[PDB]
């Protein structure tokens, strides 16, 4: 188990190298409006030796060596100087970034969101924050905290992997987000399933009049498509409206 800790060891450092050096870059992916906006969500890749390296290869050793703090406090800021480029180009864009739950109570967080909101001169409505639902559950007064402490800047925070339980709406009573993306294991087979389709329109009948919007994921055809729209979902991503890629060019209205 040398060999094995001397590999685990060389991802730390590079990890470690691509956060000096910006080793790191964001790929986009555009989020359509069923019920419109300039919207991206950004995913993180590692330019390692001439490999676009995607977080499957490194994520479960940044975890286990406490580098995702850093990790989404870098993206965040990277994502923010984004959205300072473009609108300096004369694009309204929005991009949508993940932050994990220690990121709730990191000061180093808040800062660099009111710094590089400042810097570049980006309203705080262009920077939604997606976290997954299960991780508010379990931090959910430093969720909380952290809501109100970014609320203030204007920027929206949201849930993913949004379930249709019970606990889901008792979460809602105690922490209001701006938009709820729901769990694929409810949306995967919603054009041939009613079951689906009825979790769903619990959400969004909710959703709707609280002021929530409600997102759908990894949309694969025109049928599913289709039914996201007729159970009133706002926006919807995936392959089949575009996979993630390095340029902004997607074609909105
Ligand atoms: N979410 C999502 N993904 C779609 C969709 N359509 C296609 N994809 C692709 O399918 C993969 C889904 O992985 P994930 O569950 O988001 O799981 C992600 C996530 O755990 C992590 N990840 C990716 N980008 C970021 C990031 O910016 N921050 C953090 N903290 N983790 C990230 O790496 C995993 C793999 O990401 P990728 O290699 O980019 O690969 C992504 C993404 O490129 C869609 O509608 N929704």
């Amino acid at each position: 188990d040398r060999a094995e800790e001397e590999r685990i060891e060389r991802w730390v450092e590079q990890l470690r190298e691509a956060l000096v050096g910006d080793g790191f870059l964001l790929h986009y992916q555009p989020v359509l409006n069923l019920q419109p906006l300039e919207l991206y969500q950004a995913f993180l890749r590692l330019e390692r030796n001439g490999e676009m390296m995607s977080p499957n290869a490194f994520m479960a050793i940044a975890e286990e060596h406490d580098l995702v703090t850093e990790i989404d406090r870098w993206v965040v800021a990277r994502a923010i100087r984004q959205l300072g480029e473009r609108q300096r180009a004369g694009h309204k864009t929005h991009l949508l970034v993940r932050i994990g739950p220690n990121s709730f109570s990191d000061p180093q967080m808040i800062d660099t969101i009111r710094e590089q909101l400042a810097v570049y001169g980006v309203p705080g409505e262009r920077l939604w924050l997606q976290t997954p639902e299960s991780k508010v559950f379990t931090h959910l007064r430093n969720a909380q905290q952290f809501l109100a402490a970014v609320s203030a800047m204007d920027c929206k925070v949201g849930l993913e992997q949004f379930g249709s339980g019970l606990d889901s709406f008792q979460l809602l009573a105690h922490f209001h987000p701006a938009f709820l993306k729901l769990d694929r294991g409810i949306t995967g087979d919603i054009a041939s399933a009613r079951d689906s389709q009825e979790k769903i329109r619990e959400i969004t009948s909710r959703a709707q009049p609280a002021g929530i919007l409600t997102m759908a994921e990894f949309v694969a055809d025109a049928q599913s498509m289709s039914s996201f729209f007729s159970a009133g979902v706002d926006y919807v991503q995936g392959d089949f409206v575009a996979p993630t890629g390095p340029l902004m060019n997607y074609e909105f209205g």
